[PDB]
């Protein structure tokens, strides 16, 4: 793969790539479609609109939007202008967004109508610098000063050329959270999505022009950003977007060609979603679908899920691991070589190392901490020098994972080096869940660990010590948390206990809880 030139604007790159196919559909969702020509026009008018309201090169804007055709216009338009979109999870709290507003110093916000109420609460509570709120598909009357996304785009002439950025200049941020503390601003460059798109999208997956891509993973996830934006635009594939929460029925409706007159040929999703589909009574038959490739990431794929998918559809599920910091997948199975129970082999372009307790080598078959050296690494966590030093260790990026290397050069997952869980393919801190449980007046103490369900997928399990003089029932605890956590964070079970195992200093021995 040829490096990108030093003067490189990643949006311009994707637009230039598709000037050969102006009339092919770039993106389609339940209510709208953009051809590559229409996407280019609107991308460039958005870029003009953000500049017209005073947002300067290198400043940030918050992009808080459901998956839909306005999403890539917002993302690429900011980048075309040399403005830095900060693309975020749509299922966070007002408090989380308030922090992101302040931390990013965002100058504008591009927000879906459905997300406007959470955003409003964030704006009201924070010391933010937001000059304009631009609302895609408003679901309530616009407040004074706010503007509808379609009017904002349509009122500006397209910018005539892109910001003259360099390849290593910041292009966008994603946020990632660790087991405690605030979300970290992961800073990516213009070059980074070129590398992932070339090395993984093109060279590992062999995506091509006549593909139809559909990612259950939303665009704000590193995984989905590649799967449903940077990958397909690099090869001129058409992309299906869906605003709603992925469920088996929503995914199947799309697989069968229920939206936009297109049937997906490439699907991406978490192992949990694949398990859920295979358990669904109305799982489609092979002859009803056009799938040729199935990708998974977010948590390790249990072999049985992969094998049952293969038996039903005649397609393997290609499990790979990436990270927000590496932007996309660096260790993967291949479409024509899958080894279930492993995450496959290093992606060409990426070097992997397993390090032991002192940074030393590990013999094959022994677990080590996983480090990556490759060209799509983020440069830092914005404003966090200490976290940046721990993760970005001189040309090596630490992942948080442990792996074993096998005799065939494949790698098998061996757990995390922190206390994070991956649940339904999404990070969740057990300490967050603990912090929510102990605010219930009937709870004295709580400890949360990951446990494998019947499919071998990790879910939270909570051990709870009731407060002696209070009432507390499992169904009241369920109702308490329904209210306060995202559904993927729900403990799969809660066990009421009289005490927890502890060190003589009061530290909970979580390892004993995992050992039964
Ligand atoms: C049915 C289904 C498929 C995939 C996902 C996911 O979160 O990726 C969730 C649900
Ligand atoms: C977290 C992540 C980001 C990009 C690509 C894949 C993954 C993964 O979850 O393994």
């Amino acid at each position: 793969v040829t490096p990108p030139p030093e003067k490189f604007n990643f949006a311009e790159h994707l637009l230039q790539t598709n000037r050969v196919r102006p009339d092919k559909t770039a993106f389609v969702d339940d209510i709208s479609s953009l051809s590559f020509a229409q996407l280019e026009a609107q991308t460039r008018q958005l870029a003009a609109a953000l500049r017209a309201i005073g947002v300067k090169r290198e400043e940030r804007v918050l992009l808080l939007m459901l998956d839909g055709t306005d999403w890539p216009v917002a993302f690429l338009g900011a980048i075309y202008a040399g403005i830095v979109p900060v693309a975020v999870n749509t299922l966070l709290t007002a408090d989380d967004y308030a922090y992101m507003l302040e931390h990013s110093r965002a100058q504008a916000v591009l927000v879906s109508g459905a997300l406007h109420p959470v955003l409003k609460a964030a704006l009201t509570k924070s010391d933010h610098e937001v000059q304009r709120v631009i609302v895609s598909r408003p679901a309530a009357p616009l407040e004074p000063g706010e503007v509808d996304f379609a009017e904002f785009v349509g009122a500006h002439a397209p910018l005539e050329k892109p910001a003259a950025t360099q390849a290593d200049d910041p292009a966008f941020w994603l946020y990632s959270s660790g087991s405690t503390g605030r979300p970290k601003g992961v800073v990516h460059t213009h070059a980074n999505p070129y590398w992932t798109s070339e090395l993984y999208g093109r060279n590992t997956l062999h995506l091509r022009e006549d593909d139809v891509c559909f990612s259950a993973a939303k665009l704000f996830f590193a995984y989905g950003l590649g799967n449903a934006l940077t990958f397909p635009m690099t090869v001129g594939a058409t992309t299906l977007l869906m605003g709603e929460r992925p469920t088996p029925d929503a995914v199947f409706k799309r697989w069968l060609g229920g939206v936009g007159g297109v049937k997906p040929t490439v699907f991406y999703g978490a192992p949990t979603g694949y398990a859920g589909m295979l358990a669904a009574p109305n799982l489609p038959s092979r002859d009803q679908v056009a799938l040729r490739l199935a990708s998974s990431a977010g948590e390790a794929l249990p072999a049985e899920i992969g094998q049952r998918f293969q038996r039903h559809f005649g397609l393997d599920i290609v499990d790979g691991i990436g990270s927000t910091e590496m932007l996309h997948i660096f260790l993967s199975n291949l479409p024509d070589r899958v080894r279930y129970g492993t995450t496959g082999w290093p992606v060409p372009g990426y070097q992997i190392e397993l390090r032991g307790d002192g940074g030393g080598p590990v013999a094959d078959g022994e677990p080590g901490d996983l480090y990556i050296h490759g060209p799509s690494s983020a440069t830092m966590y914005w404003g966090n020098r200490a976290k940046s030093r721990d993760t970005f260790q001189g040309g090596w990026t630490k992942s948080g994972d442990k792996y074993v290397r096998n005799d065939d050069g494949s790698y098998t997952y061996a757990g995390r080096t922190d206390d994070m869980l991956k649940v339904s393919g999404i990070y969740v801190s057990p300490f967050e869940i603990e912090a929510t449980l102990v605010q219930h007046p009937g709870v004295l103490e709580a400890a949360v660990v990951g446990v494998a369900d019947e499919h071998g997928l990790t879910k939270p399990k909570a051990y709870v010590v009731p407060r002696p003089g209070q009432t507390l029932s499992e169904t009241e605890l369920k109702t308490f948390i329904k209210d306060r956590l995202a559904p993927y964070k729900y403990p799969r079970s809660t066990v009421f206990v009289a005490e927890l195992p502890k060190t003589a200093t009061g530290k909970i021995q979580r390892f004993k809880l995992r050992e039964g």
